[PDB]
């Protein structure tokens, strides 16, 4: 059985965290696959390097160790939704972040609690590339359980996230997250009038999820 431990993010975790996020997203991500070509691995690592110090100092994120091997197998990166660093993105990834703000913004600022230390934003979750299905599912359940623990212990009101893959969407449902928006990603229109995910099937959703703590 996979034995795991959640450890607060440290400064020296940067390369291990970058490796997990790059592997977990690049090519794999359900939105960026429709922005091909022009998405590079460094687009993800550039964003993470730009926020790394603030990410560690806010003390809301963690890594997951396989206690048997003492190696990092997953990571959960979190911010206060109302206290997130201002990063400017060069790549086509900016379209992804603008779409997520399209989904999250109106709901966050008009229906969720006001003030700092209220909304815990689960903004990245990833697992190591070499995990088999059993280990991936176990790690996801573990991080989902620990994000809840951080939320209560840090006195947040709830957890807020947009889930863009079928597995993360279904996990959120069985963990009793409330669905606040179920958006068809091929209907999103960019500022230039194009639909950057327009080639996606009608069944690909972006789901805004909220769980009171
Ligand atoms: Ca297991």
């Amino acid at each position: 059985m996979l034995k795991m431990e959640a450890v607060p993010l440290r400064l020296e975790h940067r390369q291990e965290v970058i490796d997990i996020i790059v592997a977990s997203f690049y090519n794999k991500a359900d939105l960026e696959q429709w922005l091909k070509p022009g998405v590079l691995r460094t687009d993800y690592s550039d964003i993470l390097n730009d926020i790394w110090n603030v990410l560690v100092e806010r003390d809301l994120s963690f890594v997951v160790y396989d206690t048997n091997t003492d190696r990092i197998i997953g990571t959960a990166l979190n911010f206060d939704a109302r206290n997130e660093p201002e990063v400017d993105i060069k790549s086509k990834l900016l379209i992804v972040f603008e779409f997520l703000e399209f989904c999250e913004g109106p709901i966050r600022d008009n229906y969720l609690p006001k003030g700092l230390n209220q909304i815990l934003h689960s903004f990245m979750m990833g697992t190591a590339e070499k995990l088999n299905p059993r280990e991936n599912i176990a790690c996801m359940h573990f991080m989902e359980h620990e994000v809840l623990r951080v939320a209560r212990e840090k006195q947040f009101a709830g957890i807020f996230t947009t889930n863009t893959s079928p597995l993360t969407q279904q996990l959120a449902d069985v963990y009793h997250y409330k669905t606040l928006l179920n958006f068809q990603v091929n209907e999103y229109v960019h500022s230039d009038g194009s639909r950057p995910f327009g080639d996606a099937p009608d069944e690909q959703r972006a789901i805004v999820h909220w769980k009171e703590v």
